[PDB]
């Protein structure tokens, strides 16, 4: 499923997401604009065997059980087909435990990228959930 803007604004604000771990809303919207486009079946396989997935590009090597080495890392336990379903709850709760890993949203390289420095607040106007 693609999400509208302030659709999934609002989606993440009823996950917890707006200011969760010092992270505005806005923060949240435009990494999952630029990792994505807001794209829940969204999938980058990488030149490693990895692959990062949904709308908010979560990679496989460390977050979720692609089934080939069960038992081993899957911090967020889930299915990395988890990440893929029109339900964010299992992006947004896999991506709450990633954001507190200790490298802030600097672990989601297209927000570094496109929306560090930037005013995020343009991701949620107009919303006015």
């Amino acid at each position: 499923k693609v999400f509208g803007r302030c659709e999934l604004a609002a989606a993440m604000k009823r996950h917890g997401l707006d200011n969760y771990r010092g992270y505005s809303l806005g923060n949240w919207v435009c990494a999952a604009k630029f990792e994505s486009n807001f794209n829940t079946q969204a999938t980058n396989r990488n030149t490693d065997g990895s692959t990062d997935y949904g709308i908010l590009q979560i990679n496989s090597r460390w977050w979720c059980n692609d089934g080939r080495t069960p038992g081993s890392r899957n911090l967020c336990n889930i299915p990395c087909s988890a990440l893929l379903s029109s339900d964010i709850t299992a992006s947004v709760n896999c991506a709450k435990k990633i954001v507190s890993d200790g490298n802030g949203m600097n672990a989601w390289v297209a927000w570094r990228n496109r929306c560090k420095g930037t005013d995020v607040q343009a991701w949620i106007r107009g919303c006015r959930l």
